[PDB]
């Protein structure tokens, strides 16, 4: 029952910083343009201890499958190839990317009826909001 309040179907509703974020972790120009405009759907599920998040968009669909606290290597939708590994902290779950001797962390979060996402590079935040599909 530990994502029971994340599971469904999210749509991207908000944006804040995201470029700036994108251009913090290294994404080129032309991917921060077309990446920037998508609207992602985010689609949570559980199946036993496996989560599994699903991101469909008209940019890039993604999708990862783990086990809180166990590492698994991620392409993510701008091609870095990075160890991840996800736990949930104090009901947020905690996603970390390594890859090159750098970090990012994407925190998601219930808050009201959203799901909010800050993506963190260095001293750069990016908030994106979420509403039930
Ligand atoms: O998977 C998520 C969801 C977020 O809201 C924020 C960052 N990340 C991770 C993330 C990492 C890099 C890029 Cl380029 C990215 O761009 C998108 C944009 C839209 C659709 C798919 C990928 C999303």
């Amino acid at each position: 029952h530990m994502c029971d309040a994340f599971v469904g179907t999210w749509k991207l509703v908000s944006s804040e910083n995201f470029d700036d974020y994108m251009k913090e972790v290294g994404v080129g120009f032309a991917t921060r343009k077309v990446a920037g405009m998508a609207k992602p759907n985010m689609i949570i599920s559980v199946n036993g201890d496996v989560i599994t998040i699903k991101s469909e968009s008209t940019f890039k669909n993604t999708e990862i499958s783990f086990i809180l606290g166990q590492e698994f290597d991620e392409v993510t939708a701008d091609d870095r190839k990075v160890k991840s590994t996800i736990t949930l902290d104090g009901g947020v779950l905690v996603h970390v990317q390594k890859w090159d001797g750098k970090s990012t962390t994407i925190k998601r979060k219930r808050e009201d009826d959203k799901l909010v996402v800050e993506c963190v590079m260095k001293g750069v935040t990016s908030t994106r909001v979420y509403e039930r599909a």
